């Protein structure tokens, strides 16, 4: 019968820091990680920004003749899931190695690493191709190399579900445990879409801010100046664990997980409805999973990407699931911040609805000058608010129109 | 407790068919689906044959507009999981939608489409992206699509564990069902790597046959002559459904999903442990979850990728899981005849194990001329053996030693 399950680790990259502490630092004081892109060329692009990993040294984590054959995507997936096993205090032993996976997704993959070797066949032939392009771009490989490198036999795979994939991976990890699969998981996302054709491609489809002349502005959720989002790099790791293991072996727990949701829109390739329908059905799945009354909902973080319809859409939602108590509880996007990190942002964001619980405080939504037509909750504009926040929210949607909501709370 | 699961529709392409009955017709027969790839210049490549989908007509599913946003991996999962629900006599309706969901994965995803894009951004730069490459090439499009064209608003994900994908959207697809989230969900997988890229990177690791000569006695499971797997296309999708829910509208019953298991080897990135001890411990974990003795096994559709070292691995792994048991059963590779359809493999490979048992017959390893050292078992050399089947696995072990294992009994 269904256990209870809690966070007992987390691990980061994101574009504020090379950790959870030094990301969160920034979070609070409402500082833009994004930046113009200086590790390519992009005078051709409509887009010329982004929220990089600033100085990753991916030598704290693997040698540098195992980092050479790993897209960044693992290599930033990787980093997280050893701070997030680091953080939880756990020891890998023969008497638990069995009851340990792992469950780290991304939404494209190995994109960098694919047009590399893409070029190299296009312009060389395919004797040059790297003998790892296989085992070192597909997306299961966050999962297969951390079980490598710890000992984790328990249930290991990748979700896939584009920019939900990191709230996904977490919530099905829960499961695992919840049902008895296994007693630990570590779960969460990484995404590098930064090549040609990942800014590109967004480019292609109008999607992305091309405010190329002011970066830390881009990104600004429900504000009605908003062009798209800000493509972001990163990782996201959680330590997920049975409440009773997590309390025989004296582990610090930051929050509970107690509820997941997940819907499909069933609507459009791309596009949200605008009354955000299938966002709606997918929270009120994660809040009857709970057990929660609505009204007990302090503090949500949005998916907020900074997009026309995908903003005002997550309003209507809030608005159709919590009705007089949508005008009480905070909301923020710390896409403000962040940017998009894709696959990833589920993740990350999961680690900041954690945190809002322990320090109880909600994040801020930066840049959000001109409210939008509509955005007239508490979406903690410009600064950090300082509040009670029992219950946290984290939602993402995402291309397909799959939904995915997660519901922590403070623990005791 | 827990709800019982059954399947109610199959789908699939495959290199022997356009379908499930001619597929499994070639697969009696002991016909190969390999042949040199057509239109497509593989000189400068050491494999130049493989498993191709031939006369697939996407426009008996989608209009021509439809199928030129969707790379052939997607095209593939569609047609595979249409056919799955036409199959099934289904009728989706407003007062069921919301517990009907998707999980239709593929390990590689959309390489065809990232090699076409990547000749328009290296040849012309980025404004010749194509505005759909994003949506229309990652890998969670199959169950977005999916649910779009029939409404489908239940759990919506996609799972990516490279070789073992179609394994683990079947199983985590079940869990759904039995653990109350849905009624229904259509689950597989589907690949489609034979571009440039998939023989390439795979040859760079030299993992595949180079048997140009005779492309149909390439791939020979257990034979002391083989020299890797071959590189094949397709998809399969299941339609599973509780049993109450299948039985109060007259649904046709194929077989009972009774038992998942999962394992990860921990071992290497591509290489299983020469004792298939994560196989091992991936079977016994299924049989557990079936409530199943090892000696009620049947047929096993093994792995049986034709790689030197995952062949025998397999041998090892059911020789310690079934003891004096471990000859009784029959065990074959489909894979003689179909090749490896990597992320499909699990999905056409389940299909063949629950016709196996609605036709008590084990399909053949074909090739199997000089079994190896130590392959002693039930191969089911060259020729389709009718026999009692009350109970069948399907394993699959992939990339990053993640493990996979479906248990099937008869449902009367
Ligand atoms: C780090 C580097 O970008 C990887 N190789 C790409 C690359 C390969 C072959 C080429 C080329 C470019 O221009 C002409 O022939």
């Amino acid at each position: 019968s269904r256990r209870r399950v809690v966070i007992t680790g987390m691990g980061m990259l994101s574009p504020l820091g090379l950790d959870v502490p030094s990301s969160w630092e920034g979070i609070l004081a409402g500082r833009s990680g994004i930046a113009p892109i200086e590790h390519m060329d992009l005078s051709a692009y409509s887009t010329r920004f982004g929220g990089s990993v600033k100085g990753f040294n991916v030598e704290e984590y693997l040698s540098a003749k195992e980092a050479r054959k790993l897209d960044l995507f693992i290599q930033y997936g990787l980093a997280a899931s050893f701070q997030a096993v680091r953080d939880s205090g756990l020891e890998v032993t023969d008497a638990n190695r069995e009851r340990i996976g792992v469950s780290m997704g991304s939404g494209i993959g190995g994109l960098t690493n694919i047009e590399n070797n893409c070029r190299s066949l296009f312009e060389q032939g395919p004797r040059r191709i790297s003998p790892f392009f296989v085992p070192g771009s597909i997306i299961n490989m966050v999962s297969g190399f951390l079980s490598i490198h710890l000992g984790l036999q328990g249930p290991n795979y990748a979700l896939t579900t584009a920019q939900t994939t990191g709230t996904h991976s977490i919530g099905m990890a829960a499961r695992n445990i919840a049902y008895g699969e296994a007693d630990v998981m570590v779960a969460g996302g990484s995404e590098m879409a930064a090549c040609g054709l990942g800014l590109g491609g967004f480019g292609a489809a109008r999607a992305l801010s091309t405010r190329n002349d002011e970066p830390t502005r881009a990104s600004r959720p429900w504000d009605r100046d908003r062009d798209g989002f800000v493509l972001s790099d990163g990782s996201g790791a959680l330590v997920l664990e049975e409440l009773e293991h997590a309390r025989a072996r004296g582990a610090r727990i930051y929050a509970e997980l107690v509820g997941f949701g997940m819907s499909g829109d069933a609507f459009h390739m791309t596009a949200p409805p605008e009354d955000g329908a299938g966002a709606a059905r997918c929270m009120k799945n994660a809040l009857r999973d709970a057990g929660l009354d609505p009204r007990q909902v302090d503090y949500i973080n949005a998916h907020g990407t900074s997009t026309p319809a995908g903003d005002i859409a997550e309003i209507a939602a809030v608005k159709s699931v919590f009705g007089e108590h949508a005008h009480a509880l905070s909301m923020s996007s710390t896409k403000s911040m962040t940017g998009h990190l894709l696959g990833a942002a589920g993740a990350v964001e999961a680690i900041f609805s954690v945190l809002a619980l322990r320090d109880q405080v909600a994040p801020p939504t930066i840049n959000l000058d001109n409210p939008d037509e509509g955005c007239d909750l508490d979406l903690v504009a410009h600064e950090a608010k300082p509040r009670k926040i029992d219950v946290a929210l984290s939602n993402s949607f995402g291309f397909g129109g799959t939904n995915g909501t997660l519901v922590f709370r403070r623990f005791a």
